[PDB]
């Protein structure tokens, strides 16, 4: 009754100011920011 352990199961935060969405099928990398996290929402939101 509380989903909150999948958004942090596919994120590779790099100390070089980078990000690697570890989602299976995904292939987009971002930088030090909390925007890709919301991107993981559309990941398991409907697609
Ligand atoms: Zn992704």
């Amino acid at each position: 009754t509380l989903p909150r352990g999948s958004i942090d199961k596919y994120v590779k935060e790099m100390p070089d100011k980078t990000f690697e969405c570890l989602f299976p099928g995904c292939t987009k990398t971002f930088k030090r920011r909390y925007n890709i996290r919301s991107h993981i929402q559309t990941h398991l939101e409907d697609r």
